[PDB]
């Protein structure tokens, strides 16, 4: 009764004050984590307007092991451009067109 | 008293309840945060490698005592261009692609 309520109301009240405060911090958190999720559509936006056209026809020509890859262009040049992440040069081989 | 205790146990509980749900929720937001960063940083330095515009592919097909240096370019014309302070023209002889 006077004992057996008194230790339950006690539990409740020190938890809910840690609670709070654990609440409060996470309430920023979500501002900092739109603003990322908001920065990487961007990105990938511009990574899209190379894989939209104008596209032009290109041929590999070989390959450096600087992480370069030579092209040689239906244009006409040979030329040297960087790779990335997204298309390899594991997934380039002389003689396929790019 | 025992009423009153009550009440208060009551209030103490709902609060605690709220503050812990609302808690989980945003530690979902907090993986989201951290997982976007990442993907703001790599996405960001990748972007770069491929907007990059290219050097082009030509051989030293001879060269010059004024300095200059008779490159064949792989576009098609030829072009006489002047060799940088930072290459040397004793690294530059027939057959030196550059």
């Amino acid at each position: 009764l006077l004992e057996k309520l008194k230790k339950l109301e006690e539990d409740y009240y020190k938890l809910r004050e840690l609670y709070r405060r654990l609440e409060d911090e996470k309430k920023f958190i979500e501002s900092e984590r739109i603003r990322y999720e908001r920065e990487v559509r961007r990105l990938r936006s511009e990574v899209e307007r190379l894989r939209s056209p104008p596209l032009l026809v290109g041929v590999v020509s070989d390959i450096l092991e600087d992480g370069r890859v030579v092209v040689k262009s239906s244009t006409g040049p040979k030329f040297v451009v960087n790779t990335s992440q997204y298309i390899n040069e594991e997934e380039l081989k002389p003689g396929a067109r790019v």
